């Protein structure tokens, strides 16, 4: 299902990280922060991907004004129950090894963000989630 | 043309906007930037490669060459940078971030609104769609 995403927050070095899996390719993205970040982060996300459905596992994206905002102007539903806690962690551990890289956290989850995504979901052969999300949509609009 | 981007600067409202445009497709990214060209331009390249296939990026003045952040930035992804750029996206994007102005707060929402209204209207195939099926078609090749 191209257009469902999960959305989740964690933090680091006092900075709160959001993140956002395409469930169907483990294609994520993330950056560094309130209500206005949020609607913004979820804004781009879904002028570049298909932003259909996003699950979150708490109350506090449903009281912000600019989340519902956000998610009107793009067509988003959001939905309670998620429906990639250990896509937190391993996004964590790539961050432990390129923290030395990166005067800056939030660069240090960006190189982070970017292994993921182009690595070998399978560690060898097959596809990378910045692969399968790209696949998974040209057969979704190809039908 | 599967990983090659052009990369320019416009501005809007005294701020300058990064645009990233995949040239094959018309497929344009873009953010708030500073008149700086140093470390958040190649954070903005870093991200960009971390989605798509950033391969070669094309610039046509010098701006782009005269920092060491961008230069590290595009050893650590695997970009190459090539001058010219021989694609005025600026204008619809303008275009459209005034039509959509009064809808938000911040600028840089409004470009983000432009950004989305660019990629995903078409009749034939959307510059999103385009990039998808470009990226896609080589995968499978
Ligand atoms: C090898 C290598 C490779 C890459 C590298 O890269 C780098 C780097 C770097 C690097 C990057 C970056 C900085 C850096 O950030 N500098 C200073 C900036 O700090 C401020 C940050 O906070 C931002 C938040 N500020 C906001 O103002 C704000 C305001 C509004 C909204 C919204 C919304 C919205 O959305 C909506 C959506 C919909 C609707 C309907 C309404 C809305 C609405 C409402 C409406 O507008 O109406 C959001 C935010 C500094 C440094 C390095 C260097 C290193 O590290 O070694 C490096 C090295």
């Amino acid at each position: 299902s191209p257009g469902i995403w999960q959305l989740d927050c964690t933090h680091l070095e006092g900075k709160v990280i959001l993140v956002a899996v395409h469930v169907a390719s483990g294609y994520i993205e993330a950056e560094v922060i309130t209500g206005q970040e949020t609607a913004y982060f979820l804004l781009k996300l879904a002028g570049r991907w298909p932003v259909k459905t996003v699950h979150t596992d708490n109350g506090s994206n449903f009281t912000s004004t600019t989340v519902k905002a956000a998610c009107e102007w793009a067509g988003i539903k959001q939905e309670f129950g998620i429906p990639i806690e250990s896509m937190n962690k391993e996004l964590k551990k790539i961050i432990g090894q390129v923290r030395d890289q990166a005067e800056h956290l939030k660069t240090a989850v960006q190189m982070a963000v970017f292994i993921h995504n182009k690595k070998r979901k399978g560690g060898i052969g097959g596809y990378s989630a910045g692969e399968r999300i790209v696949d998974i949509i040209a057969t979704d609009i190809e039908t």
